[PDB]
């Protein structure tokens, strides 16, 4: 019973985030295996920001400027290299508390939780989705840049985002833990604008799903539609288009509850041109979209 | 930047679950020191549930028959009692991994972090406020009961919830880790509704002051009001009478927005009177009650 925006336990990233500081500039790192990895931007100043040389700006750093501080003890750095816009610092020890991990590079769509974290240390944790428009509807303030985001597969942890910055807008951008940004933007403080904000439509379906798994059914109608149909509706209210990919996604709910992937796809419709009227679903006013097919049977069913 | 449903770090929480069986029901159990607590509705079989005597239930056990596994590996009991609606298992080894911890028992209003557990696994975390009706709208299913809520002071873990039970209306029941229950509630399978369901005020206003500090002011109006006008409209829209402890509580919130507690309260008796007119706050469609004042300035000045 109850449906939340749950986010995955966080103990095993609790367990690698460190303390990196370069000069007068401290954030986050993940300390996995020998490495830790962080934002480039921790060697800039604030005036460096503006356009700033990676390259050059880190011929004037030597190991011995990377003060890595995990909780209260400091980490021996042996060796430092640009992958991209992340740094990843070689040290001498290990992290004994490193995970089963890996790297992924996540789809627009896809959910993760957010460890945000100040000076090393864990303030929060929080379930996230990469937006269409690859920006994250984070929280995070100054000093939160190396919080990562992560899935969890019972024991292993796929780390993939790692924080960097925010745009004038208040959204956030970042990387996979490569140091590729998710998206076109730059670490520079620069003019960057988001492009549009498109609702995750096969997330929606999934969250409906939910909903009727719980009991909230007064938006079931007497209708059904066709891909094609939908898409001409959804286009109209700036939400992805549905594809096969996404119908056969939302087969496993759909034969739990016995709707047919069509038929909530019109009570969607129907949701889009009217509205609410003033009621909610799964104690929200407004669809919710950061709820992948997969979230909600894991939510549904009890996974650990 | 951005502002959400966040929860604490639950790794030190993660580090205390453990799984309980007794006969053949299997939940969850809190490993502290050297005691593991868990709902004594551990001894209850299905039938029992009706109308259980618990003190005969527990004559019948030994306790050999407390099953503990910590992980993998089991934990040898020795000794047993029931405090009110919770049982303490007495085990031979002290948890490696206790935090410091106190147990508390929360006002209604309050909000708290809830690992959700099967099996003795943590599958999720997120975030929950104590209802004034003493429910609790969580997300949790057969084989939850024995997940626990807590808050977090830097290293102190405050447990202040222990699952017992879902009501018929799919709202959540439970207690302090003394094991009384919060509210009317009883651990047996009987009718218990639960009482009105109101807002809670004192919320509301810390979340209005979030979206401030966010950029979100359109609510934001030219007019002011009184506690007791205010008071008129919040008992009409189910809301809890404001008073004068919440206006001060929400003195460093008014202090560094500049906005007075008594013109936020008139900016949300226009939103109860008027709606939202299809527009949002922080990403709602409606008034946000499960931030308390310690939450949004917790949020908005990166605490850890
Ligand atoms: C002004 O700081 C930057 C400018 C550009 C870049 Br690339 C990075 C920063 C960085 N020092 C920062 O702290 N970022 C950030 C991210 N999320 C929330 C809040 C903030 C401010
Ligand atoms: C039917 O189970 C009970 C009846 C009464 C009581 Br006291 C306790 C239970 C318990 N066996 C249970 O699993 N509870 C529960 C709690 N949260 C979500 C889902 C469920 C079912």
């Amino acid at each position: 019973s109850g449906f939340r925006k749950m986010a995955f336990p966080s103990g095993k990233v609790e367990g690698c985030m460190v303390q990196v500081t370069c000069g007068t500039t401290t954030l986050n790192g993940l300390w996995l295996d020998d490495v830790v990895y962080c934002p480039r931007h921790v060697i800039c100043t604030s005036e460096d920001m503006l356009n700033p040389n990676y390259e050059d700006l880190l011929i004037r750093k030597s190991n011995h400027n990377f003060l890595v501080q995990a909780g209260n003890v400091q980490l021996r750095v042996i060796g430092h290299s640009m992958q991209n816009c992340v740094l990843k610092l070689k040290v001498d020890t290990a992290n004994p508390k490193t995970p089963k991990y890996k790297f992924v590079r996540i789809q627009p769509g896809q959910t993760f939780s957010v460890l945000a974290c100040y000076n090393g240390s864990p303030s929060g944790v929080y379930q996230c989705a990469m937006r269409p428009n690859f920006t994250i509807k984070g929280s995070f303030l100054n000093g939160s840049c190396g919080s990562v985001g992560f899935n969890i597969d019972y024991d292993c942890v796929s780390f993939c985002y790692m924080h960097h910055m925010e745009l004038p807008t208040g959204v956030h951008a970042g990387t996979d833990l490569e140091g590729n940004f998710y998206g076109p933007f730059v670490d520079r403080q620069t003019a960057q604008a988001a492009g549009t904000d498109t609702t995750i439509t096969v997330n929606v379906l999934a969250w409906l799903y939910a909903a009727v798994i719980n009991g909230d059914r007064w938006f079931l109608n007497r209708f059904t539609t066709t891909l094609n149909d939908f898409n001409l509706v959804a286009m109209k209210y700036n939400y992805e288009p549905l594809t096969q990919d996404h119908v056969d996604i939302l087969g496993p709910l759909s034969a739990q509850t016995g709707i047919a992937v069509l038929d909530m796809c019109a009570s969607l419709k129907e949701l889009l041109q009217n509205g609410m009227n003033g009621r909610t679903i799964l104690g929200s006013a407004l669809l919710e979209d950061e709820f992948t097919p997969f979230d909600v049977v894991r939510q549904c069913s009890g996974v650990t």
